[PDB]
């Protein structure tokens, strides 16, 4: 996400990247599906260089570059998320012994011990834009900081063996160790069902149109976003992809 090297002159070609207000003279990224392309003289491209949503545009879109220079420097270990609103941080529902564990810089809240996402105070006493509080989060700026747009405060920071076994797994369609969780129903980020019959983070639907029930184990982590996470369809959220899911959602040509 930080080491980007170009071959020759090319363009940006964001390919439908959601542009958001950034702290510096650049545009923030909120979409998880980002792909670049280099245009030298015609429609032929040089490389893709997919980057996460924490990428920061170092140059302009469609601007010719001599080459040998990075175009987007982002945090390799930290995954920043663009701020929903610009203003003071609104923190509430904080109880000592349940939402404060380590120490200023302190954890916002613990879901197991209890996610305050009321609103964001754009002004001194006016709020709008919900500040999600993930597990084991870190908050270093208290209320009333009045930070600029695009600022991120610890937004949750941080088989396929080439050979005959890989081919054998591919041709008989062996399921991966960690199949990706896909839900083509009302793909808007939410929260709830911490403890139920299923594992942690049982379900994460939205209203949309005719929502259904999809159980989520959430073993490693989740792939929730602040605003406009995904849409009609499904993208790789966690782990590798299973061919059966591609057949049932993407169709046949993608498979």
């Amino acid at each position: 996400e930080s080491s980007i090297q170009v071959k020759n002159k090319g363009s940006i070609k964001l390919s439908n990247v959601k542009s958001v207000v950034n702290s510096s003279g650049k545009l923030v990224i909120t979409s998880r599906n980002t792909e670049l392309k280099l245009i030298d003289e015609f429609g032929r491209t040089k490389e893709s260089y997919k980057v996460p949503y924490g990428a920061v545009l170092a140059k302009g879109d469609g601007e010719q570059v001599a080459g040998g220079e990075t175009v987007a420097n982002w945090d390799p270990h930290t995954m920043p998320v663009i701020t929903e609103v610009s203003g003071f941080v609104r923190f509430t529902d904080m109880i000592d012994g349940q939402t404060i564990t380590r120490q200023s810089s302190l954890v916002v809240l613990d879901s197991a011990e209890r996610r305050p996402a009321l609103k964001i105070v754009d002004a001194q006493g006016n709020d709008v834009a919900q500040y999600f509080l993930p597990g084991k989060a870190i908050v270093q700026l208290e209320d009333g900081v009045q930070i600029s747009s695009g600022d991120t405060l610890a937004r949750i920071p941080q088989d396929i063996t080439g050979g005959l076994p890989r081919v054998a797994d591919l041709f008989e369609a062996r399921r991966p160790k960690e199949p990706a969780i896909l839900a083509e129903i009302s793909g808007i980020v939410s929260f709830g069902k911490e403890t139920k019959g299923k594992r942690r983070l049982v379900i994460t639907p939205v209203d949309g149109s005719d929502p259904y029930e999809e159980m989520i184990p959430k073993w490693r982590q989740l792939n929730v976003f602040e605003g406009e996470r995904v849409e009609r369809g499904d993208v790789i959220s966690d782990g590798p992809e299973a061919p059966h899911d591609i057949l049932r959602l993407r169709g046949v040509h993608a498979v």
